């Protein structure tokens, strides 16, 4: 008695020149994924997008798969679940990439 997976379905999209940021938060700042391959990694992504979003994308940008991406902070594990708005992440905020 057991199972595995539930649906796979996306809904997002991206909007060239940010058609202001009203109501909806979305500002942009640069996240470091420090990687183990001993240069780090820079991204450019928005508040709007969530860790997954982003995990995405550095897959994207380092060729990883977005379910191969973890982003911890000294002890604390980030959730798809929670965007930067929820952890304020600062532009330039180092944290540390791991891969599953």
């Amino acid at each position: 008695m057991k199972g595995s997976s539930h649906h796979h379905h996306h809904h997002s999209s991206g909007a060239s020149l940010v058609p202001r940021g009203s109501e909806g938060a979305a500002t942009m700042i640069e996240v470091v994924c420090n990687d183990r391959l001993g240069k780090k990694v820079r991204v450019k992504c928005n508040t709007d997008d969530t860790i997954g979003d982003l995990k995405k994308l550095i897959a994207a940008q380092t060729g990883t798969r977005w379910n191969k991406i973890v982003l911890k902070k000294w002890y604390t594990i980030f959730k798809d679940h929670v965007s930067l708005g929820d952890y304020e992440i600062h532009d330039g905020m180092n944290l540390e990439l791991y891969y599953q």
